[PDB]
This record gives C-alpha cells, structure tokens and sequence, in this order.
C-alpha cells in the first residue's frame, strides 16, 4: 500500500538494503539484480519500484519511460538558508586524475595509456570522457584509444577489461557492480591509486574523500592530495584544489527514478524514510543511516546530505539537460530495454 521495492545492484547493496528493510518495518523491501540495466528492467516489469541512478542510466531509463523522482543533494556554500529537500541541486564536476609523479602526462598525451573508468555508460567515468575523445579523434574506435583499461560493463575478453580484477577470488571480472574491485568512483580511483592505471575518470569529490585521512581503507590510508593532479582540456595539469577551473564537465546529480505511475508514491515513502534515517534523521546514527556505507557509495553516494524535490516536474531530458543529452546521443551513434 505505502510500499516501495528498492532495486539493489550486487550483493553488497542487497546487504545494505536488507538492513534498511528491517529498520523500516518493511515499508521498503528489496529486489536484487546483477547490473543496473537488469534493475531498470525489473522496474519496467513492475517487480521493483525504484533505485538511485547515475545520469548516464537516467538516459537509458528515460527512453524506456522511467522518470526522475528525487535528486541527491550534497553540502552547499550558497542556498544555505533554505532547506536541503527544497534546495536546488548543484551538479558535480567530472574530472580526469593522474599521479603527480607521472610527469608530462596531459590531456594531449592520453593515447595508449592505461585508464580507470567507473563503468561503461556512466557520466564521469564514461560518457563525458569518451564523448570528448571520440570528438577530438574523429573515430568511433574508442575501444582502441587506451592500451588497457578497467571499464566495468565491457566485454571481459577485451582490452577495456584487462585492468579489472574481479572479486576477492578473481571471479566476476569487469562486472558493473561492486563485486568488481575497481568499480564505481571509489574503484576507479583505487585503480589509479594502486598504479594499475595512469588516469581515472571520476568526479572531483572522490579525490577529496579518499585522501588526507578522510578514508580509513587500507589502500587509501596513505594517499595525499598533493600526490595527485587534475588534467584540464587546455593541456595543463592542476592541483585538485583547482577543479572549478579544470574539469571536463559538470554532471547532473544521481537521482532516484521510477515508473511514472508509481512516481508519486515512491516520492512520499522516500521523504518519510529520510526523515528517519537521513543525515539529521530520527534513527541515524544510532539505529540506521541511509547515506553511509563506509566510503562504498552503496545505494546512494556517501556524501549525500539529502534527497531533494525537483520541482519544474522535469522529464528526464530536462533533468539531464540539453547539453548532456545531445552528448550521449552523439556517442551512442557509434553503436524492449533498447527502448529508443
Ligand atoms: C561532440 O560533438 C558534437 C557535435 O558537435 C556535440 O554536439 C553538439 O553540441 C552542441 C552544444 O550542446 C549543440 O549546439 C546546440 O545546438 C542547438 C540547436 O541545434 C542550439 O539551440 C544550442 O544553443 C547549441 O548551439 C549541437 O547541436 C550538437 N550537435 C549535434 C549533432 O548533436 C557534442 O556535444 C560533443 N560531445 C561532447 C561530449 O563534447
Ligand atoms: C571537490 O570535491 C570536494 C569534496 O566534496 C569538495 O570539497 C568539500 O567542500 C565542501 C564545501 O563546498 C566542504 O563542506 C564543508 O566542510 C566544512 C568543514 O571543513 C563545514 O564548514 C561545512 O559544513 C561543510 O561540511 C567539504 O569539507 C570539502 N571536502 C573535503 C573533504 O575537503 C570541493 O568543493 C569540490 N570542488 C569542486 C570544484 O566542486
Ligand atoms: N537546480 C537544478 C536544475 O536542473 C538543471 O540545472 C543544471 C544547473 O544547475 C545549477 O544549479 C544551481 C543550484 O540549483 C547551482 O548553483 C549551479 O551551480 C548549477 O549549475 C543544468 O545544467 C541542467 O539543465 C539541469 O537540468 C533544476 C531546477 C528545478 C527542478 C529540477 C532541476
Ligand atoms: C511505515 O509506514 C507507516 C505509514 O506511513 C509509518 O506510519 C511508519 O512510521 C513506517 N514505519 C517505519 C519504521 O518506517
Ligand atoms: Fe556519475
Ligand atoms: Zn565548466
Ligand atoms: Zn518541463
């Protein structure tokens, strides 16, 4: 009745979802799929209600008829006086990151280097950087630009998956879910941190959250911001503090999507759920916190302050915006569920 089946992608999200289900008196239950695309299908069938998505998947879901419901909102230095749930979303910065020690590596000498992507089809890890590379290159052969990569979601046998490591046992190599060691923002950044790749396509927040003691993980423990450099499009290299002037693009925030006939219901349930387990929530941190998962960004990014209303009741094209939407169309002409 006032119920939403959340779609978890992978066993680790399934685990976090089950805790949330317990804690919500089952006002929220869970469905699990191996990929984000399969989750989108369960929602289309009506077997799951919603899940939080990167802009790149919002475009996929968007063509299949799903709509953005609420968006992730993180800390701000403006729009401070108004509440988080009513505050407009600012978007994040897609950046290219390298080690300072890898001197002379610039945006112009990326050909034949090793890359770390969050996953195929994602905004900062794939659509933006590959879109730029296909445009600058006049060729749709992005499968040959980098010598080796870890781009979760690609053909496990291709060079685009050579750098991926799989799980603690070597299985699930290159799967586009957290079982794959170098998946998502954290994984792609770990891929560069462990010097597996030369460059990581992540967002600007990732660098800051996994350096200078912010993360207590074993591989991030000793990482220092000064040991990293951002690659700008003009050919320069800048400190990570200069992201506002050295990013590849500003990306629309990840957002919760659902089938439109369920949008209203999913919205109400979620606003109540964050009042309980949110940042200033009734039951967080003592019983449960929806937006924490020890740096793993399970279900939601860990730096989320709240899920905000959209208002202007935007379709997915308006949400993603005309600039971003045309970018994806361009890149995809290089190659239901395939919905339009
Ligand atoms: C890769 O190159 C393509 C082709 O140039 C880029 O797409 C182009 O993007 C611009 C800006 O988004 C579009 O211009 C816009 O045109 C509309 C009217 O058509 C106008 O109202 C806007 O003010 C703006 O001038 C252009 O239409 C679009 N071209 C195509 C064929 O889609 C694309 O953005 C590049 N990809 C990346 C990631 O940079
Ligand atoms: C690049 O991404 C990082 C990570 O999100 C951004 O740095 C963060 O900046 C915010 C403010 O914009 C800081 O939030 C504030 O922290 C202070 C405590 O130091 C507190 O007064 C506020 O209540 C709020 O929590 C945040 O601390 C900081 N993150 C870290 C770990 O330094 C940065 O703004 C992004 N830059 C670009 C170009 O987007
Ligand atoms: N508020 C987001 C808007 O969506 C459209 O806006 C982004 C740009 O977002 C700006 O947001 C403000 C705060 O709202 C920040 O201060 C700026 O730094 C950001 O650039 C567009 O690029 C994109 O087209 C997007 O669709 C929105 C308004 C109302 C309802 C839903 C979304
Ligand atoms: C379950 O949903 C009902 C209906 O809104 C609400 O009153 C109750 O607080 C919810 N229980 C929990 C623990 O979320
Ligand atoms: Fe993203
Ligand atoms: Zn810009
Ligand atoms: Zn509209």
């Amino acid at each position: 009745y006032t119920r939403v089946v959340w779609c978890a992608v992978g066993p680790e999200e399934q685990k976090k979802c089950q805790q949330w289900s317990q804690q919500s008196g089952q006002n929220v239950t869970c469905a699990t799929a191996s990929t984000t695309d399969d989750c989108i299908v369960l929602v289309l069938k009506g077997e799951a209600d919603a899940l939080n998505l990167d802009g790149g998947y919002i475009y996929t879901a968007g063509k299949c008829g799903l709509v953005p419901v609420l968006a992730e909102n993180r800390k701000s230095s403006k729009h401070s006086s108004l509440d988080c749930v009513l505050r407009p979303t600012e978007g994040y910065l897609a950046v290219a990151v390298v080690k300072k020690a890898n001197e002379g590596l610039t945006w112009n000498s990326l050909k034949d280097k090793k890359s770390c992507h969050t996953a195929v089809d994602r905004t900062a890890g794939w659509n933006i950087p590959m879109g730029l590379i296909v445009n600058q290159t006049g060729s749709c052969a992005f499968d040959e630009f980098f010598s080796q990569s870890c781009a979760p979601g690609a053909d496990p046998k291709s060079r685009l998956c050579a750098l991926c490591a799989g799980d603690d046992q070597g299985l699930d190599k290159c799967v586009p879910n957290s079982k794959e060691k170098y998946y998502g923002y954290t994984g792609a950044f770990r891929c560069l941190a462990e010097d597996v790749g030369d460059v990581a396509f992540v967002k600007n927040d990732t660098v800051w959250e996994n350096t200078n003691g912010e993360s207590t993980a074993d591989w991030a423990k000793n990482l220092k911001r000064e040991d990293f450099r951002l690659l700008c499009l003009d050919g320069t290299r800048k400190p990570v503090t200069e992201a506002q002037s050295c990013h590849l693009a500003v990306a629309p925030n990840h957002a919760v999507v659902s089938r439109s006939d369920r949008a209203a219901h999913v919205e109400q349930v979620l606003l109540h759920q964050q009042a309980l387990f949110g940042k200033n929530g009734k039951n967080c941190p003592d019983k449960f916190c929806l937006f924490k998962s020890e740096t793993k960004n399970l279900l939601f990014n860990d730096n989320t302050e709240c899920l905000a209303k959209l208002g202007g009741r935007p379709t997915y094209e308006e949400y993603l915006g005309t600039e971003y939407v045309t970018a994806i169309a361009n890149l995809k002409k290089c190659s239901l569920e395939a919905c339009a």
